[PDB]
DNA sequence: GACCAACCCT
DNA sequence: AGGGGGTC
């Protein structure tokens, strides 16, 4: 049942209107220097396909693509926008991104097409993506007249959904969200990600041979202490090795077999020397294959730099996620593993990496919308917040708190946050189930406004269906009328974290987009390279280090008032490692 | 090609 | 709480 619609040779005036739907399509999943495939155009005058060599060399379409009164309908706009980058083309006002648009209505739904957009408005008249381009080893380019109906009822999709997408977002608070906060952040990410990060490969190349050497030697040693040479990566061949041969206890079952994940061999270490070289073995290799290797395959040979890929429309919380490579892992909390940190430098001479972070965000935004009297107190205090929730769960003066101590208390913190409960405390801490059980009890008792709530929130989630962010994302909780305990459990605890995590992902998208404005009115050349979570990462002079210690975490500090101050800590160096 | 245990981050 | 090799 064909759609109506212009192949068009060359690009006239009827398909240059100040409103339109339009497709840029870059197929390949890396859009990073990728080829455009098509391009469609729907508006007021009828649905056109052009091809991409005719519409990119003509000087008006390049015109109208770069004028930000001419307002464009897209699906994932950032795609195009970076795919139009490395061609040396600007895409400018995209006032309504519908891959946007569907994440902040429903993130459940997984919306990474235009067919699973249009889905949820009753919308079926255009084909899933994969579907048209098939999967994996079959990926295609179809033929052009099957591409370019494909791409024209994209348009006429995008074109049709606008107005449906638009008035759901405003009946539910979300339409200054779309387009105050994640649309313009979206044209920040491709900036972004179009002047990636620049790596010392010599230097990661170097560090490959020295782990190559130290891999051989623990290997070595393993199969001398297992008696015998074998697959230590296999774990059928590793549990035979552990659990058979050499009758170390079974302390976890896989579905499939012996379990020898870290926290059950560190166990079984006392038992035999083989034990701590094949935890040193897999710190080495992840190190090696992950990533002095992963990293060293996606480094783009003629500049030097990786180009990640930040996911804005995924995540059931509101964070982006970071792809090919994924630049929110790198090692950080071990030594030999956070020099890889050392491999990630300026892009130019004489310019220095700056990191700015915020300190314990989840726990002030928790602080914020529990309104609890004692924490609101710790902050606005600034006191070490571990310290003092072992000064209170505990009953003891500051002088009184040992290690273990704050280290116990910090872990009863991240699993307030994560609204864990006695079973998931107990084996985080190696503890019984009534300890755990007694140490959650301490804390409420001493924080009564964060069990408040956490009782409230969990009931809003019930009554409405769904809990909501400071700046109104949503995540809906079917789960929390189960009759199913652990089902319920698991959606009791996303309520109770959702609006931290969430609105903690709202308040440093908010700096983002505050910095990227105050950057361009100082004229700075300054640049953000990255986001991770909770931080900020930048490249800049030597010469405008000094400012931006003053500008950056001000930016962050007053990105929303809440009713603790929000602390923002940085430093600087040659090298990403040397941020800190 | 798809899963899963495993392990890196906040 | 949220992400991104071996064995069939």
């Amino acid at each position: 049942a064909k759609m109506a619609f212009t192949l068009a040779d060359r690009v006239t005036e009827e398909m240059l209107a100040d409103k339109a739907a339009l497709v840029v399509e870059v197929v390949e999943e890396n859009y990073h220097d990728a080829p455009i495939v098509g391009i469609a155009v729907v508006n007021e005058h009828g649905r056109f396909f052009l091809r991409p060599e005719s519409a990119l060399a003509d000087p008006q379409f390049v015109a109208w693509l770069g004028d930000e009164t001419k307002k464009k309908s897209m699906f994932d706009s950032k795609r195009a926008a970076v795919a139009l980058k490395w061609k040396g083309i600007e895409l400018c006002g995209v006032s309504f991104d519908l891959l946007l648009a569907a994440y902040l209505l429903d993130p459940a739904q997984g919306v990474d097409d235009v067919a699973a957009a249009a889905k949820m408005k009753q919308y079926e008249a255009v084909r899933p993506d994969e579907a048209v381009y098939g999967k994996g080893a079959k990926r295609a380019v179809p033929d052009e007249p099957v591409l370019a109906e494909h791409l024209v009822r994209k348009a006429a999709a995008i074109w049709a959904l606008e107005r449906p997408f638009l008035d759901e977002l405003r009946r539910n608070e979300q339409d200054r969200l779309l387009v105050e906060l994640e649309q313009p952040l979206s044209s920040i990410l491709a900036e972004m990600e179009f002047a990636g990060v620049k790596v010392d490969t010599k230097r990661l190349e170097q560090m490959g041979k020295e782990l190559a050497e130290q891999l051989r030697t623990v290997e070595q040693r393993i199969y001398e202490l297992a008696g015998q040479e074998f697959n230590i990566n296999s774990p059928k061949q590793l549990g035979v090795i552990l659990f058979e041969k050499l009758q170390l206890p079974v302390l976890k079952k896989t579905k499939t077999g012996y379990s020898t994940s870290a926290d059950v061999l560190e166990k079984l270490a006392p038992y035999h020397e083989i034990v701590e070289n094949i935890l040193h073995y897999r710190q080495l290799g992840k190190l090696q294959s992950t990533y002095i290797e992963g990293l060293l395959k996606v480094v783009r040979p003629d500049t030097k730099k990786v180009h990640t890929i930040f996911n804005q429309a995924l995540t059931q919380t509101g964070r982006l996620s970071s792809t090919e490579p994924n630049l929110q892992n790198i090692p950080i909390r071990l030594e030999e593993g956070r020099k890889i940190r050392q491999a990630f430098v300026p892009s130019e001479s004489d310019w220095l990496i700056f990191a700015a972070d915020y300190s314990q965000i989840e726990l002030r935004v928790l602080a914020h919308i529990a309104e609890d009297d004692n924490l609101m107190e710790a902050f606005r205090r600034d006191l070490d917040i571990h310290t003092k929730t072992a000064m209170d769960i505990f009953q003891v003066s500051e002088d009184e708190v040992t290690p273990n101590m704050r280290r116990q208390a910090k872990a009863v913190n991240k699993g307030i946050v994560y609204g864990i409960s006695d079973y998931g405390l107990a084996q985080n801490l190696n503890i019984s189930r009534k300890e755990a059980a007694e140490f959650i009890e301490r804390y409420f008792e001493s924080f009564p406004g964060v069990k408040r709530y956490m009782e409230n929130i969990v009931q809003e989630a019930k009554q409405k269906g769904y809990v909501t962010t400071l700046l109104h994302r949503r995540r809906y909780l079917p789960d929390i009328t189960s009759r199913n305990f652990n089902v319920r459990s698991f959606a009791e605890r996303m309520a109770m974290n959702t609006p931290i995590q969430g609105s903690a992902a709202d308040i440093i998208k908010k700096a983002m987009i505050d910095l990227n404005a105050r950057l361009k009115e100082e004229r700075l050349q300054a640049r953000l390279l990255l986001q991770v979570h909770d931080e900020l990462i930048l490249e800049a002079p030597k010469e405008e280090m000094e400012r931006l210690c003053r500008l950056v975490p001000e930016v962050m500090e007053q990105a929303v008032t809440l009713r603790v101050p929000l602390k923002v800590d940085y430093h600087y160096g040659s090298t990403w490692y040397d941020a800190k």
